């Protein structure tokens, strides 16, 4: 995925989904799929504001879904607020994730991230001092 056409193809599909939502929304209609959808695009925003927004329709969906559709849910929380730097919500998130699925290496490798953002690992200034 060479980055500037990853860029391209999102906006693309974006504008794809734009047309759907409204389609649906003009209907009378914003399912909990459609819903979803729109909060995986805004938590991946270069926008904290998109982001914030994203997490507000997880966590009104959360307490609706399924089991299979709150794996889904908790894990995107823990993937925004590991974007917005809330590292303790991220962790929390997370590890209620790992409770159900311990073996979910997805999770388990988002928990590290956030687990060595948290702790600073590899930041740069130490090695310069």
């Amino acid at each position: 995925m060479e980055a500037v056409l990853n860029e391209l193809v999102s906006v693309e599909d974006l504008l794809k989904f734009e047309k759907k939502f409204q389609s649906e929304k003009a209907a009378g209609s914003v399912s909990k799929s459609t819903q979803f959808e729109e909060a995986w695009c805004l938590v991946r925003s270069k926008y904290n504001d998109d982001i914030r927004k994203g997490i507000v329709l997880l966590e009104e969906l959360l307490p609706k879904g399924s089991k299979e559709e709150q794996r889904d849910y908790v894990f995107y929380l823990a993937v925004g607020n590991y974007r917005l730097k809330e590292y303790e919500k991220a962790l929390k998130y997370v590890r209620g994730l790992l409770q159900t699925e311990p073996q979910n290496n997805q999770a388990k490798e988002l928990e590290r991230l956030i687990d060595k953002a948290m702790k600073k690992d590899g930041l740069l200034e130490v090695l310069f001092q």
